[PDB]
């Protein structure tokens, strides 16, 4: 119901331009604060380590926008350890079929659809 | 166009029943031998550890499926690391929006093709 939501940053908040930080891509930082409005955790999950991590977090912080976790289960993180985060749905725009647009996300995720749903008519 | 494909297993290739191993999804390890006949890689991508993750790749070996790697960028894992992955794709029943049924997976890959080519008519 409240879910744990893990956000790709390059190309999936911003436009891909790693090692750089892209421009925002539409409306992604205020879906995501929307969707903490509404009790969802999310975890920052990139590839990102070390100071290219703390840049993509800085960025998103300058925006208001702040991460239950990043790359971790849980802000102190071994115990019940896996690699892969345990988190209940993935945002990325390496997903197979790609992502939609931010609009199309939320929507998703708050009436409990799938590309299936939204696109039958 | 060769790929390196992160592959969930459980609700992906079988149906969830973990701690143990559901039915296989259909056409789940013929479509991913296919995706390796055309050169892509399979890299397994689960929460499971130890004899669980064993259990999940002994079960896909005798399907004579077998992985590039498991829960790592290359089969013997530091140096370059980062906790996610750097797959090129992935296919996660967890993925917003939902994970379609193989034949579509495979369409996707194929042809480069996102759920909008899909669905457009
Ligand atoms: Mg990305
Ligand atoms: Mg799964």
């Amino acid at each position: 119901n409240a879910m744990t939501i893990a956000v790709d940053f390059d190309g999936t908040i911003v436009e891909h331009r790693y090692p750089r930080i892209g421009e925002e891509i539409p409306f992604a930082v205020e879906t995501l604060k929307l969707l903490q409005q509404e009790k969802h955790r999310l975890i920052l999950w990139s590839v990102r380590e070390g100071e290219l991590l703390d840049e993509a977090i800085e960025w998103c912080r300058a925006r208001g926008l702040e991460f239950y976790a990043a790359n971790k289960d849980y802000p102190e993180e071994h115990q019940g350890f896996s690699r892969k985060l345990k988190a209940d749905l993935f945002i990325d725009d390496r997903n197979v079929g790609g992502i939609p647009d931010w609009g199309i996300i939320y929507e998703m995720i708050k009436e409990k659809k799938t590309f299936a749903d939204i696109y039958s008519q």
